[PDB]
């Protein structure tokens, strides 16, 4: 027995594809071995996204895995919820109840606001980028209205790379006029690193300036260049490198070569690749549970084409969705439990601060609890 | 000769389709005869949008007219820019330079900020809706950062109809705590009408309050219920009902029947329908200019399909885009000139206020000029 | 046996006729069977009223039910007192002791003045209408002479529908000059509804204002549009919807159909219909008491005609009047006891106010007692 | 040739019937002599009013003359406007556009308010009686609202004759508390005389107390008993005893006996009888004009009965109405001109003050002009 699936990896996700392969070979069980068909493309081009989607749909697959941006999430959700096709993705969640989508990246607004109100903040800033959405921004604004805050929102995505230095320096210069020393950074690795570069240039890495990285790869970025500025730097983490299974995976990972497994001969791993690993795990577990449910869902014939008018769903797809949304395991990120829509639940988000002795966890967060303090 | 085009209209665009037909029958001529191919659908469904686009592309069209939304704009832009197929639309303009897309709805952030600084505001509120994007909100915030303002942003898009009453009344009830007497409404006609209903129900249309309808359909809404409250009100109107050709069109319009041309036996008209009329005008003018420039665009063969790998555009698409962007005429909205990106320029936006007698034009805004007031 | 009566209902008394039929079918019994003879007409036309009266008198009726107005009350009273034919009516009671007329609508001047002195008013306004007379106005004035008040009386009866808007808005506009924030509305349901519409349109339902609905149909009007304005409101309600038999009647009432019993598939009921129900009740009780007292009333011969000169009454008319005035039962309006003149006594009028949650009974007024407040 | 008409005179209108006969014999022209059928009755009993009306309608008459009170005006207006029958009356006018009615008593609100504002009044009283209506009261109240006055309205009609002295004395006693010396009296001869008696009893006839009699018989009442109190007494007049025709009529009138012409051996005459005279005159003139219009309107057959269902008008009645409403002569009251409704126009109202030398005219009033001052 075998299975046909699809992989939508953007040009440049070498580490993510490496982790995908590592998981496919680790969880490989002769009882049922999967057979994917990768398709790399510009993920921000809905045209190519739909091309690959229809290719993998006609290929006769049951589930699809891949990323998406704020320019293709709508396309993906529509196509999936129409053709009743499960789509797994670590990319940012969706601002709605989009079915047939398995969002592995947990939420962040909760822990972010918890940390904020824990540091007792009332006037700060928020530098955002539209590369992921504006749900965090909307949550921040509503919490400010309900908390009597004074936010200073700014966008740093439309700013090209040719005038970045001049612009950023201008923003940091005209920011001190309001005596604003505390700051937030809702951007990806590239943007946060460019911003830290501009910061070290202006020399604002001195103490009194607090910084929050509103992502999960607090350890993936270049940090040692500002760890000595005495600044109040913080950040979140989703992977805990000090656990049994994650440490074993890291041992098996760093010892790999950068030729047959690019972006894999390191001690740290991107949370995106960790979630790709966990996604391989959960897909294997769901298909195994189906195999153990005394059910065969082999497509009767060719699945068809996207443009089939009218639509042409198949209930066994709903069964696959229900199976995927009924999993509970422990992966690199931790307890992986889902809800009826697809979002994650009952997860852990380790908080981290940058101290002279390196990053140090100072507690965790969850949905049932508020922020916790562990480091005495 | 004859020409074939496409049409994408939502479920409920009766007035817009009527205006489209009116323009088709008015601007027609023996020179060329358009051959539309209408296709109604849920414009917020990317799958249906792709289906309609591919149908009208296989039909062998030379251009397309239609609307879009926050959940289909990226799909439309990608498909057009890839297939080199133009696409006219009055919907909210894109946040970038997307080729092969003719935007008819001019920008609003400039005039809005000019009006705000004219009224000399420093602490107000902003009610937005996830219907046309948050470009206006982002601009308001990134300009408040430099204008020393205190904004209070709120969303009203995720509100259901059963709880709309209790929710709206809670908003303004909370705003009393902050002493918020000045407000901005960046919402659609129905949403602003519901907001105004709740406002008058609560008793806030009385003097001491100010409101701003952040849209071009100022008169498009029902203001008679808030005209005699004594509260400041302001807005924008892209069509000046006191002009020659617009008055002639209104004469030909109100006289018509609500049977063959629904939403037509009235003196008011929605800016969406006005822009539809102007769109038909500019398309006819462009095709006439092309046929007059001793040119040939007729497709030698068929179009194939969207998913033809690799993508295969056709040459005359660039010429058609250059034509549609090389137009300078006048219509309901006023002068109609586009830039390389396709957005409008050298346009005017008449500012208005709600007096006890009726809404009068206090001034107008431009791109090369600021908010020119009219003291009279 | 059977009994024949008459019925005079205006053009539009659907709810009242429905309540009449409901009472006829409810209070019926094998003891006696009523035999109504309905006759609709313009109640404000004395000629038509005389025609109907003479028709139903020649028909050989033993009593009559029906309404009247300021232009027919004298006709009805004279005809009845001359022919010794009783006449039940919920319409406004007469300004005197007119025999053979059973008034069901209890007085209001006492409770109104008690409420006024309870709120401690000294300078207010009074809007009246030439629809039920000016007894309330005359009493208000002759009591202000002794209470040291400053009244501002205004009429709204001679206002047409085309100019109602501009006229109503002019009234309250002029009242601002006198700083008139307290008001009384002695008008019908439709008139008070129009007044309230114009009030909310102008922005005077906000705090700092007080209103009093000088009628028993407090809930009969639409208050949801003025409930959340923040302005004081008060009124009277003769039917307490929170009682056993009234609740049972409402259960039997709302369940009914709007086809056979129009204006019946609702939980609210107009005091006119309630008094119609109570009128049927008391008439049945009186005829049963008569048949039980070993009496005979059946007319030996016909009735002749109204204009029989000289007038020739019949003896049992005085007995029927004594019976109808010798009744003491309970119904929707409450206890039902009459005096020698025929007006009601030992009744109750529940005072009410408009709270944000709903209209609650703050107290009640009586004849032998004053305005008993309920602090709870 | 002859004519049949009707006369509705209340029991006690001996002087009015005498004047009626005097006019019928004076204007008696052999060209056409009228033949009335008098019918005395209690004018405040609509039953008897309708009885007499139907009697004179079946008798085969063309026009009707008589009085009415505030308890029969509606009956009269309805019957007339229904059967299209002209009704002449000196009684108080109607508060509406009641057709087929000839109101000979001019208006009074105009001249009353003119005199008031001429004496420069701002705080006074108003003692009214419902024996005529409340139009004067409503006019006074609206003029007060539009003039910033402080009126003190009081009713003295409901007060029986057994407690009149005690009540009146109480009102005069508790009136001085507001320092109210100026007073108005809107009552008939009996009530005004009783009030003057109570006044002379209390001794309030001293100067400083002003009094206005809001009727036209300022000279018909008992005045010499208070003419010496030095009070500021005023009053209106409609008849000027110092003119040619009126003086000749008085000469022919006083010389008559009180046996064949009761209430006629005097030097003064009631304005009601003067208007009866003028009504005889105008009816004769209208019938003469019809005779001179080459038209015969003899009823084809028996006119029928009131209760004829449906109604049974006749256009020649409309012709009679148009003829009566197209007269212009000079009678005891002066220029008698009518309007489309029936009211009078272009008349004179001589004002009068009570001085030690007796009543003295001090000007006049009209509809085209305001109050005038003649007595230097
Ligand atoms: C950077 O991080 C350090 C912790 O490593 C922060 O230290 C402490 O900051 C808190 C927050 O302000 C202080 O608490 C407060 O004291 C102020 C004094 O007026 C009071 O108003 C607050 O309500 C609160 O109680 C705390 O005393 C302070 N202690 C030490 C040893 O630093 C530091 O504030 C952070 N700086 C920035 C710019 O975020
Ligand atoms: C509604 O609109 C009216 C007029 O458009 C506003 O009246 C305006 O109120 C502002 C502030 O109260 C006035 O500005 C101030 O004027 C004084 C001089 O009186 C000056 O000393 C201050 O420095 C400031 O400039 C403005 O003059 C006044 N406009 C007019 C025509 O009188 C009103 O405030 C608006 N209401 C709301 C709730 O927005
Ligand atoms: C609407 O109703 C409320 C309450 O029913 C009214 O509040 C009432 O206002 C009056 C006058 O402002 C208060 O009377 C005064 O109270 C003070 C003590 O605060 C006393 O010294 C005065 O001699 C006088 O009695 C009354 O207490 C107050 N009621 C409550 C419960 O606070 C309000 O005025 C009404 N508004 C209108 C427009 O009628
Ligand atoms: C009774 O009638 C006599 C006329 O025969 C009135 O005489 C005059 O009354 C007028 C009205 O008040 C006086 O005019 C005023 O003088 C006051 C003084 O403060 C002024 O405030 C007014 O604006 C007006 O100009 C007039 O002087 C006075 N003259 C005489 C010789 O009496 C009398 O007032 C009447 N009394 C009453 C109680 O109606
Ligand atoms: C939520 O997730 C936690 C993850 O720890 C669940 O709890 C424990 O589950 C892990 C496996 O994920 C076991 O190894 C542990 O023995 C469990 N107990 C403890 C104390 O760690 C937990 O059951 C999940 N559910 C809820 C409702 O919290
Ligand atoms: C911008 O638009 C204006 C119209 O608002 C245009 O100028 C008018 O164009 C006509 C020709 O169609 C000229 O005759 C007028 O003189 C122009 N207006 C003025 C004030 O001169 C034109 O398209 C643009 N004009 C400018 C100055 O940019
Ligand atoms: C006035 O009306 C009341 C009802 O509001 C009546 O009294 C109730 O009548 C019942 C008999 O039907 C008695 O059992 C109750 O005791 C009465 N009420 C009270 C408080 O005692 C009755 O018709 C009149 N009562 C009075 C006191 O006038
Ligand atoms: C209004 O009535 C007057 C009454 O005097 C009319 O005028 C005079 O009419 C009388 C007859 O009624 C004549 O004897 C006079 O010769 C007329 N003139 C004068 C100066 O008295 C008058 O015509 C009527 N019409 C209007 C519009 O006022």
């Amino acid at each position: 027995n075998s299975i046909q699936i699809g992989g939508l990896f953007p040009r440049g996700a070498d580490q993510e594809y490496s982790a995908f392969r590592v998981g496919m070979v680790q969880f490989s069980t002769s009882e049922f071995r999967l057979t994917p068909h990768i398709d790399n493309l510009e993920v921000a081009n809905s045209f190519a996204v739909t091309n690959a989607f229809c290719s993998q749909f006609s290929r006769g697959v049951y589930a699809i895995f891949g990323f998406y941006d704020k320019k293709s999430v709508n396309t993906i959700t529509s196509f999936c919820g129409t053709l009743h096709v499960s789509f797994i993705t670590p990319s940012f969640p969706t601002d709605g109840t989009h079915p047939f989508v398995i969002q592995m990246r947990p939420d962040l607004k909760g822990a972010l606001l918890s940390l904020i109100e824990y540091y007792q903040w009332d006037k700060f800033a928020y530098l955002y980028d539209s590369d992921r959405g504006l749900s965090t921004l909307q949550a921040v604004l509503d919490s400010a209205a309900e908390k009597k805050w004074q936010v200073t929102a700014i966008n740093v995505g439309n700013i090209n790379n040719d005038k970045k230095d001049e612009t950023y320096r201008s923003l940091f210069q005209d920011l001190e006029l309001k005596k604003e020393r505390r700051v937030i950074l809702d951007c990806e690795r590239d943007k946060v690193n460019d911003i830290v570069d501009q910061v070290i240039t202006i020399g604002k890495h001195v103490k009194g300036y607090h910084y929050i990285i509103a992502n999960l790869g607090f350890t993936d970025g270049d940090l040692l260049k500002i760890q000595f500025g005495g600044a109040n730097v913080s950040g979140f983490q989703i992977v805990d490198y000090d656990d049994s299974l994650v440490s074993k995976f890291i041992e098996r990972w760093s010892t790999l070569e950068e030729k047959e497994y690019p972006g894999a001969h390191t001690a740290t791993i991107k949370y995106t690749s960790a979630l790709t690993y966990d996604a391989v795990q959960v897909m294997t577990e769901a298909f195994r549970n189906l195999r153990k449910q005394r059910i065969e869902i082999s497509r009767r014939g060719n699945a068809g084409d996207c443009l089939a008018n009218p639509a042409v769903p198949w209930g066994q797809g709903v069964e696959i969705e229900r199976a995927l949304k009924q999993v509970q395991v422990e992966g690199l990120s931790g307890n992986i439990k889902f809800d009826q829509n697809g979002k994650r639940i009952n997860y852990t988000i380790n908080i981290m601060e940058l101290k002279t002795n390196g990053p140090r966890k100072i507690g965790y967060w969850s949905e049932v609890d508020k922020m916790v303090v562990t480091l005495t």
